[PDB]
Parts: structure tokens; C-alpha cells; sequence
């Protein structure tokens, strides 16, 4: 009987992708472990064999397996500066904050050796900047000690955001993204899910504009509705029960005033939340999902994936809508124009925006202390970056939440 377990360990170490598959096909344990607790995934991560890491993961490899010294594959990937592997491990559910026997997290390792790109990715997945090793040192402290000012700065920025959220008992996530290239300039918990709340209405407007471009809808078409269509908070639609509203007026009301009935009426034309989600799949967004209508979509139940997005997905989709090829230039401009005319997000980014800056945004508020904003802004009268910020779970007052988002915005503006 050939010990397939060890043969697989060696194949993973040597980068023999075909041999790895053959052994697995013949019954090799993908989670085989030697006397130190080392698994095929550990060795693949240590050597830097991306393809083998992927094959192991897609066939049942335990992503968080720990060896005798508390090392996970993510520890090894970070220690040797294997960026792509770090990314893949995290995408497959690795524990970003796993601590080895010395109390070191992957973020400690990346900060210590000065692997800036890895520091950034870890932050995307919620790495704890307050994590202390056995000597009481945070990743920041290790960056300072080893003279990595680059990493220190990025970690300091992340700490400001996390520490503010902790005081409120909130979970926070944000991202700053380049409008043209799509390059991520800064973020924290940008790969985690948050309730979209009314921020989804910019995506809804995109779906309608797509139908307009296709000739399935007309901006000037008048929609007639009744009192039984009215839901909570409908400041505009409640005024036009007898005359109705055009698709254009409804889209405007939905974005600029966050009118709920306006959103539901538009949703109906595309087949509801399932219709909007279908449109997002066409945009290349397979993360964002709308499941419910207004106002139920604002429930923000903890760990509920219904009606949620991630900061990176929302920011990326918004970028595609405002600059991509999917909408016609006229429609892209209309979407931007509607967001520029938002009048219900005063207490957020606009409360700290210097004179001369351009901003087009859409805000959101929900139960369980949920608050958020999506925006395209820039210091020179035009938008050059996308900013998305979400907070949830604090049960804090509206004023407290407003200031939480505003101060994050202030930090980004000052460090522009």
C-alpha cells in the first residue's frame, strides 16, 4: 500500500500539479498531515505554488489547518510574501486573524517585513490592527520597529476607522477606489457584507437606464399608481396620486429624495428584486443581491445575506455604471446628474466636504444602527474616485452614525 498522503505532501512542495491531481484522484487525503501538522496546503503556500493551492481548496482542503507551532497556510503565505496566495486563501474562508504560538497574526508578519500589498489585502478582509503578540506589539508597532513607514501609515489609517467603530459597537467597512483604473487606494473590511439599504437605488436607476438604452423603457412614459402603492416615507410620490409620474421623475425621486414608493414602482417594471439582481449579474457583479422590497430591505438582520453588498462590489459596480461601456454616455451622465442632486445626505460626506469639491452620492439608513453612503467625488470640480462606507450593528443614534461616516470622509479628504 503506497502512502498517498506523504506522496501528496511532497508533490505539493515540489509544485507537481499533475501529480497532485493523480494522487487525489486515486484517493489521497487532501487534508493529510505529517507529525508536525503540516498539510499539502501548508507546503503549497510555503513554496508559492498558486495552482496547487487552488486545486487543493476546490477539492476539500481545510483552509485554516494549524500545525504544531500555530501556523496556518495564511501565515506561511504572508511570511514569504506570496500575494496571490494570500488573496486566494482569504477568498476561500481563511481566518485573517489566526494567531501562532507567538501571538503573531498574518498582519504582524506582513507589517514586520514590509509587504505593503499583503498588508492592504489583509485589511480588505478585516485584519485586526489592534492584535497584540506575546510582547504586546501590534502590527503597527512592528512596522515602526523595522522602519516600514509605508505600512505604518496604512495601518494607522485603518486603526482610526476601526477604533471609532469599536466605541459604538459597530461593524464598519469602506473602500476608496480610482474611478478610471479601478485601483484600490484604501480600504477596510471591503470584502465583508453589509446591508445596502437605500444605496441600492443607484443600481436600480442603472437597471432602468439600461432598459432605456435598449428601448424597453422611456424616460417620458407616465406611470399611474394608487394610494395602495404608497409605503413608508414617500415624500414625492404621495403628491402625485391623481396625475402620476414619469419614469424620469420616479428615478429622480428615488435617488435625490430616497422615495420608497418610487423605488418599488420602478422595481415592478423589471420583475422586482430578482430582476435587479439579474441585471447586476449582467454587470459582472455576482456578489450584490437584492431580495426584498421597500421597506423590508432595511431590516439589516445580523449575518443575514439578504439585501447586502460588499464595499468593493458596490464600488466596482458603481464605477462600471458611471464609466463603463454598458450604459450609453447619455445615461451615464444622467445617473451622475441624479446623484449630484441628492438632497437627503446632508449630514454625511457633504458635512465635511470643502468648497469647490464635486460630489454625487446616495445615502442609506436601516434598523439596528445601519448607515451608509456611496459617492463619486473629487477636489477639482469633477469626480476622480469612488468612496463607499457602511456601518451596522451599533443600535446607535442617527446623529452618532452620521458623524461616524462624516469623520471617515474627513480622513479621506485630508489624505487625498
Amino acid at each position: 500500500g503506497s502512502d498517498l498522503g506523504r506522496k501528496l505532501l511532497e508533490a505539493a512542495r515540489a509544485g507537481q500539479d499533475d501529480e497532485v491531481r493523480i494522487l487525489m484522484a486515486n484517493g489521497a487525503d487532501v487534508n493529510a498531515a505529517d507529525n508536525t501538522g503540516t498539510t499539502p496546503l501548508h507546503l503549497a503556500a510555503y513554496s508559492g505554488h498558486l495552482e496547487i493551492v487552488e486545486v487543493l481548496l476546490k477539492h476539500g482542503a481545510d483552509v485554516d489547518a494549524s500545525d504544531v507551532f500555530g501556523y496556518t497556510p495564511l501565515h506561511l503565505a504572508a511570511y514569504w510574501g506570496h500575494l496571490e496566495i494570500v488573496e486566494v486563501l482569504l477568498k476561500n474562508g481563511a481566518d485573517v486573524n489566526a494567531m501562532d504560538s507567538d501571538g503573531m497574526t498574518p498582519l504582524h508578519l506582513a507589517a514586520k517585513w514590509g509587504y505593503l500589498e499583503i498588508v492592504e489585502v489583509l485589511l480588505k478582509h478585516g485584519a485586526d490592527v489592534n492584535a497584540q503578540d506575546k510582547f504586546g506589539k501590534t502590527p503597527f508597532d512592528l512596522a515602526i520597529d523595522n522602519g516600514n513607514e509605508d505600512a505604518a501609515g496604512v495601518l494607522l489609517t485603518a486603526a482610526k476607522v476601526k477604533d471609532a467603530a469599536d466605541q459604538l459597537g459597530a461593524r464598519v467597512g469602506y473602500i476608496e477606489l480610482d474611478l478610471n483604473s479601478g485601483k484600490i487606494l484604501a480600504s477596510f473590511r471591503s470584502e465583508e457584507r453589509f446591508p445596502m439599504m437605500s444605496t441600492f437605488k443607484v443600481l436600480l436607476a442603472g437597471a432602468i437606464l439600461s432598459r432605456i438604452d435598449a428601448g424597453q423603457e422611456q424616460l417620458g412614459r407616465r406611470i399611474h399608481y394608487s394610494q395602495n402603492d404608497l409605503v413608508e416615507y414617500s415624500p414625492v410620490t404621495e403628491k402625485h396620486l391623481t396625475d402620476g409620474m414619469t419614469v424620469r421623475e420616479l428615478a429622480s425621486a428615488a435617488i435625490t429624495m430616497s422615495d420608497n414608493t418610487a423605488a418599488n414602482l420602478l422595481l415592478t417594471t423589471i420583475g422586482g428584486p430578482k430582476g435587479l439582481t439579474a441585471f447586476l449579474h449582467n454587470m459582472g457583479d455576482h456578489v450584490t443581491r437584492l431580495d426584498r422590497w421597500e421597506p423590508e430591505l432595511n431590516e439589516a438582520i445580523p449575518n443575514d445575506e439578504r439585501d447586502t453588498t460588499t464595499p468593493v462590489a458596490m464600488a466596482t459596480t458603481l464605477r462600471k455604471l458611471l464609466t463603463g461601456e454598458l450604459l450609453t454616455p447619455a445615461s451615464r451622465q444622467q445617473l451622475m446628474d441624479w446623484m449630484e442632486a441628492d438632497k437627503v445626505a446632508g449630514p454625511l460626506l457633504r458635512s465635511v466636504l470643502p468648497a469647490g469639491w464635486f460630489i454625487a452620492d446616495k445615502s442609506g439608513a436601516g434598523e439596528r444602527g445601519s448607515r451608509g453612503i456611496v459617492a463619486a467625488l473629487g477636489p477639482d470640480g469633477k469626480p476622480s474616485r469612488i468612496v463607499v462606507i457602511y456601518t451596522t450593528g451599533s443600535q446607535a443614534t442617527m446623529d452618532e452614525l452620521n458623524r461616524q461616516i462624516a469623520e471617515i470622509g474627513a480622513s479621506l479628504i485630508k489624505g487625498w
